[PDB]
């Protein structure tokens, strides 16, 4: 029930500044960092899956979901992955993360193309193109579920999940969207990105639209 704070590395840090605050023009790739994450974390619950059958029984369906909240600013980005434990959130650092960081933080200096960031396994970081801070939520087999939270600065919390809906397994990214970025709430838009970036995915993209029942 405690929120445990932590400090970023420094490299991380520097890379969250940098891209929440990039006038970079096409800021939609995030979406398909974010889809090429879920879609990793899917893979390994997979490969789990066929040596043991009963690591899909926390959640059977293997599946990406996008989830717009209008009235909260928010995109939600679901997946049924392996997730990360406690641990695996507090071990943002001490990771691959940091080698990716700073190569990369080199290669925009150079004038590397901001759609690179993937290339460099920090996508994830992406996000802060569209949103000033994010909720991480995860469920692993082997934990609790639990909420990690950044706003782009040099701290992050970590607490037991007593406030979301249960994920059964996989993580979901609550996206809290910078308010010249509610682009990425229309179904339309949503579709579009989807549609061009990531043609290629292993598993189903579900979007979820709330639309009023007319007479
Ligand atoms: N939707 C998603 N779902 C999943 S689920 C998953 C599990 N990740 C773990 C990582 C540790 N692994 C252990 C391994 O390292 C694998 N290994 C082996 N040999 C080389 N490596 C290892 C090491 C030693 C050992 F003895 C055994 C091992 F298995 C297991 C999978 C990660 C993940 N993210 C994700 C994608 C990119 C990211 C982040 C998260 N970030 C991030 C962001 C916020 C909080 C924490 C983190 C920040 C950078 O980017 C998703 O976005
Ligand atoms: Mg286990």
């Amino acid at each position: 029930a405690k929120v445990e704070t932590h400090e970023f590395t420094a490299e991380i840090s520097q890379l969250m500044s940098l891209i929440i605050n990039t006038v970079y023009s096409n800021k939609e790739i995030f979406l398909r960092e974010l889809i090429s994450n879920a879609s990793d974390a899917l893979d390994k619950i997979r490969y789990q899956a066929l040596s043991d059958p009963s690591q899909l029984e926390s959640e059977p369906e293997l599946f990406i979901r996008i989830i717009p909240q209008k009235d909260q600013k928010v995109l939600e980005i679901r997946d049924s992955g392996i997730g990360m434990t406690k641990a695996d959130l507090v071990n943002n650092l001490g990771t691959i993360a940091k080698s990716g960081t700073k190569s990369f933080m080199e290669a925009l200096s150079a004038g590397a193309d901001v759609s690179m960031i993937g290339q460099f396994g920090v996508g994830f970081y992406s996000l802060f193109l569209v949103a000033d801070h994010v909720q991480v939520i995860s469920k692993h087999n082997d934990d609790e579920q639990y909420v990690w939270e950044s706003n782009a600065g040099g701290k992050f919390t970590v607490t037991l999940d007593e406030t979301n809906e249960r994920l059964g397994r996989g993580t979901m990214l609550r996206l809290f969207l910078k308010e010249d970025q509610l682009e990425y709430l229309e179904e339309k838009r949503i579709k579009e990105v989807v549609k061009k970036h990531s043609e290629f995915v292993a598993y189903p993209i579900q979007l979820v639209v709330t639309k009023e029942v007319e007479k």
